[PDB]
């Protein structure tokens, strides 16, 4: 059986589901690079109000938001950058990556 369900859901998921759901997302979000995985966030605002009614937190907001793009970092999840609200998604994270590269080395 199919039918998509997780049980865990998960901050970075969301905010890149949007970059591969423009029928979802209305320009809250940017495609900074694709094999990257580097996006930004035109809509500060209007990315958290819109993870909020995910997680039914109706003072949900970007400051705190940020509290999880931030902790991200520690697991890898996401990546930090030097620049004004732009993110990339790591190599912790799947989905928005591309094509299958691992290296010369494994284990």
């Amino acid at each position: 059986g199919s039918s998509g369900s997780s049980g865990s859901s998960h901050l970075w998921e969301f905010v890149r589901d949007l970059l591969l759901s423009p029928e979802e997302n209305c320009g809250i979000l940017e495609w900074e690079d694709r094999e990257q995985g580097i996006f930004r966030v035109v809509k500060s605002e209007a990315l958290a109000k819109m993870w909020g009614q995910r997680k039914k937190n109706d003072r949900m907001t970007y400051e705190k938001l940020s509290r999880a793009l931030r902790y991200y970092y520690k697991t890898g999840i996401l990546e930090r950058v030097d620049r004004r609200l732009v993110y990339k998604f790591g190599k912790n994270a799947h989905g928005w990556q591309e094509d299958k590269l691992s290296g010369p080395s494994s284990g």
